[PDB]
């Protein structure tokens, strides 16, 4: 009756063991700050559920970044709030500096230290094999401390990680999808950006965990090293399955759901086909092949697989050949 039930295969029961207020983020009471310390300088940009502004501390001449977030929903804010204090001082989590109530939208804005980024369009054609290599690894690090402390970030991607390159600084950002991990809990789908979804979500399996960030983290490698940017370009959340599907193939994906018991919508019926694994050389060509080695295909073999249960951990993932020459 209904999918099968699936369990992270690490760091399971983190929650249960600590005090009812460290995941219980409703019952949070904010310490509100002056919001008049900190002075617009410009808008970064606007999203669905936040605006972000690049800002002065005038005490200190510090440069600071402000996320005022779109109204939504009270548990949300408290939830980014929450998550940001319990992981602040972790490798490469970005740090939250203050918490101010925004004048003009009422809504709370969270101050954030500022990171000297390049829009990855441009920054990632610049990376060398080794930088990639030291990147993700810096990545692995703020990924296995937040699932090691009960959290799932939930939206891995070029936009959500600050690259200060000409420093070699990387921090992990955008908190605010982040959720923690409690055994059996059905998650909502309508999670991650729709390049870096994970099978799961697209197959609507609401029982994932950690591991979906490993997915998430395997689409920006894939990108990085192919230098194809997305790697899984699907046209909507349907086609993004499908894209998906003509790498892998579609075998271990019926395998996959088969396994969690999961009703694919019919709507795939029509689209999905029959496709074969691809070896990872058909993505290699003279452009790209100085990012590629075999301990990188290796590697981006062992996170992009559909059973989420079969993924490496990040501290798996710390461990593999790829990084050894880092
Ligand atoms: N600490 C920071 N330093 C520099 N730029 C930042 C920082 N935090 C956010 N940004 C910029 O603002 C954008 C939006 O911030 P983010 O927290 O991702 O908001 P949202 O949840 O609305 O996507 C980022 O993608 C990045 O371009
Ligand atoms: N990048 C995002 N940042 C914040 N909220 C998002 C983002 N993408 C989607 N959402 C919204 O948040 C929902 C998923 O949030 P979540 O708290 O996990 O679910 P629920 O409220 O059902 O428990 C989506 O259905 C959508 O409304
Ligand atoms: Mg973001
Ligand atoms: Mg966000």
């Amino acid at each position: 009756s209904g999918p099968v039930p699936s369990r992270a295969r690490v760091y399971t029961d983190v929650n249960t063991h600590r005090p009812r207020e460290y995941w219980d983020y409703e019952s949070h009471v904010v310490e509100w700050g002056n919001q008049d310390d900190y002075q617009l300088v410009r808008k970064l940009g606007r999203g669905k559920y936040s605006e972000v502004f690049e800002a002065i501390n005038i005490t200190n001449n510090e440069k600071v970044v402000v996320k005022i977030l779109k109204p939504v929903k009270k548990k949300k804010i408290k939830r980014e709030i929450k998550i940001l204090e319990n992981l602040r001082g972790g490798p490469n989590i970005i740090t939250l500096a203050d918490i101010v109530k925004d004048p003009v939208s009422r809504t709370p804005a969270l101050v954030f230290e500022h990171v000297n980024n390049t829009d990855f369009k441009q920054l990632y054609q610049t990376l060398t094999d080794y930088d990639i290599r030291f990147y993700m690894y810096e990545i692995l690090k703020a990924l296995d401390y937040c699932h090691s402390m009960g959290i799932m970030h939930r939206d891995v991607k070029p936009h959500n990680v600050m690259i200060d390159h000409e420093h070699r600084k990387l921090r992990l950002i955008d908190w605010g999808l982040a959720e923690f991990y409690h055994p059996g809990q059905e998650y909502n789908v309508r999670v991650a950006s729709r390049y870096f979804k994970g099978p799961e979500l697209l197959v609507d399996y609401q029982m994932y965990d950690y591991s979906l960030d490993m997915w998430s983290l395997g689409c920006m490698l894939a990108s990085m090293i192919f230098r194809k940017e997305p790697f899984f370009h699907g046209h909507d959340n349907y086609d993004q399955l499908v894209r998906i599907a003509k790498v892998l193939g579609t075998e271990d994906l019926y395998d996959y759901i088969d396994k969690y018991n999961i009703e694919l919508d019919p709507r795939f019926n029509d689209i999905l086909g029959r496709h074969s694994r691809k070896r990872w050389e058909r993505f290699v060509h003279s452009e790209n092949q100085h990012l590629v080695s075999p301990e990188a295909l290796d590697f981006l073999d062992k996170l992009l697989r559909y059973d989420h249960q079969s993924r490496l951990t990040a501290r798996e993932a710390m461990e593999h050949p790829y990084f050894y020459t880092v």
